[PDB]
């Protein structure tokens, strides 16, 4: 499909596959259905069908394998969970909604005394939380858990703006979408696939967050990119396409055409920036055992944001 194929993509961005590939799907099938987060036919779908967790294969390379579907199980464990948002929000379930929104607060907290709570969606992220704090030092783990509530209460804006019929400005969305999409999770993640906690003066440098913020950009808009011709119309979803279309009095191409230059100069941007980040990394080899740890770490989560891009695209394609 011309608008959604990229040749820079295909050209200067190789796939990476995890050896762990083949186990991941089986382990995560089996995850779903002991946990069950869903019915058969659809944990099949997911595991089987799509290969969902080709995703994350194709992304956190060189993560440990435990890490590696830790990661996977709580990346299906927030399929589902915008499953039961989307189906919260068609039929009105305003009540539980926010039961739900509240309990994950909870557990995320303490995912220990939830583990086997009657809300199976809720055990199940439990489970996947208590899991992804065994890897690094506590104070990873609380910063996971500061990034999650605020996802979790994006989906509450999100919620409201759906049931409500608005659609938000282009602008807001961007905002949002940052938070819904849970950028800020995922290059979380990084560092326990790495097996290392940054320190906050070598994760905040400006080489080292603008690659990472551009890595999650394309992910989120080249999937809006991909999917608003077939969105519904037109006030209960939200697609920065469907904001353009909204907000901006565009037509469908129209604003297919700027969701893809904005996903071209995301592309852009990020190979300029990464030159820096890798820069940076080896900066941080300041000869010292220390310093060659940060930075191999680092050099590894800046390779990992940039597979993040092909893994997305592809995985789109096939």
């Amino acid at each position: 499909p011309p608008s959604l194929r990229l040749p820079v993509i295909e050209a200067a961005f190789p796939r990476q596959l995890h050896p762990y590939w083949p186990k991941l799907q089986e382990t995560t099938r089996t995850w779903l259905l002991e946990k069950r987060l869903m019915p058969a036919d659809k944990v099949e779908e997911y595991a089987d069908g799509l290969c969902y967790t080709d995703l994350m294969a194709g992304y956190y390379l060189g993560a440990p394998d435990e890490v590696l579907q830790a990661i996977a199980d709580y990346s299906a464990w927030f399929f589902v969970w915008n499953d039961r948002h989307d189906r919260d929000i068609v039929h009105g379930r305003a009540g539980a909604w926010r039961r739900l929104r509240g309990l994950l607060h909870t557990a995320l907290d303490s995912p220990g005394d939830h583990l086997h709570h009657e809300d199976t969606l809720v055990a199940g992220f439990a489970d996947s939380v208590r899991r992804l704090y065994a890897f690094l030092p506590a104070t990873w783990n609380a910063r996971f858990a500061r990034h999650f509530h605020t996802v979790i209460e994006a989906y509450d804006r999100e919620f409201h703006n759906r049931t409500r019929g608005i659609v938000p400005g282009v602008e807001e969305y961007l905002e949002l979408r940052r938070l819904t999409f849970a950028h800020w999770i995922w290059t979380d993640l990084l560092e326990p696939s790495s097996g290392c906690e940054l320190p906050d003066a070598v994760r905040k440098h400006p080489a080292y967050r603008r690659a990472a913020l551009l890595s999650q950009e394309f992910a989120a808009w080249y999937n809006d990119l991909c999917s608003l011709p077939k969105e519904i119309a037109g006030d209960e979803v939200h697609n920065l396409g469907i904001s353009l279309i909204t907000h901006h009095s565009l037509t469908l191409e129209e604003a297919i055409g700027e969701v893809r230059r904005r996903v071209e100069e995301c592309i852009t941007e990020f190979l300029a920036v990464e030159r820096d980040a890798l820069r940076f990394a080896d900066e941080l080899a300041d000869g010292t055992v220390r310093g060659k740890e940060l930075s191999g770490a680092v050099r590894a989560n800046v390779g990992n944001m940039r597979n993040w891009f092909s893994s997305v695209y592809w995985f789109h394609h096939e």
